[PDB]
């Protein structure tokens, strides 16, 4: 099940939920999130795991540059965890208003 | 800085983001999420870690009965990951409408 993934693996799926990204690009996003370096020896072995699980698709582009993207299963895993997270956070009216402001501010910033 | 927590520890925080809960109640909420049994030996050592990290506060109500609640830092860690998750999910109008609908159905269930 996708609910048993590690936090690092779930964060990869989150990064790819925004848009498909080259391996090097995923590293940058994760490094910005964690605020610390992400070693090559950790990212790509986990990317391969997500590909084997059917959650991520690997597209080998021209020359040694790979683009990773969420599969339909991967996207469902991202939505599933978001729905559960929101089911626990939206516990009253103030919580709802907080999430709606976040969503609205993010969308306007697009 | 709680972005390095394990997925299991983060799920404990998410459970307590809804409301303070007894230890046994946390176990139930996690088992409903994972769809599998959560061992006593896995939950409580992680609760003790979250308490040592200052993210959860433990109140001993009775013998072998304790209630756990988020600290301010714990709640900040929950909102932090939700904000990052939403900043990546809300990538277009369709993504905004979906999250708006998720939040609306959660509020309706209250
Ligand atoms: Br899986
Ligand atoms: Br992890
Ligand atoms: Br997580
Ligand atoms: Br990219
Ligand atoms: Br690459
Ligand atoms: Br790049
Ligand atoms: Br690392
Ligand atoms: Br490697
Ligand atoms: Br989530
Ligand atoms: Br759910
Ligand atoms: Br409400
Ligand atoms: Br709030
Ligand atoms: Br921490
Ligand atoms: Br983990
Ligand atoms: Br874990
Ligand atoms: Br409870
Ligand atoms: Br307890
Ligand atoms: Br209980
Ligand atoms: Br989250
Ligand atoms: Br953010
Ligand atoms: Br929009
Ligand atoms: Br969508």
């Amino acid at each position: 099940d996708a609910r048993d993934l590690t936090a690092f693996q779930k964060n990869i799926l989150t990064v790819l939920g925004e848009e498909a990204r080259y391996g090097l690009a995923i590293k940058r996003e994760l490094e910005e999130y964690y605020g610390e370096e992400v070693n090559h020896g950790r990212l790509y072995p986990n990317l391969d795991d997500l590909v084997n699980k059917g959650l991520v698709e690997k597209s080998e582009l021209d020359k040694r540059t790979n683009e990773y993207a969420l599969t339909n299963e991967g996207f469902d895993a991202v939505v599933d965890d978001l729905e559960w997270t929101l089911s626990k956070f939206v516990a009253d009216a103030d919580r709802r208003e907080r999430v709606e402001t976040i969503v609205a501010d993010d969308a306007a910033a697009l």
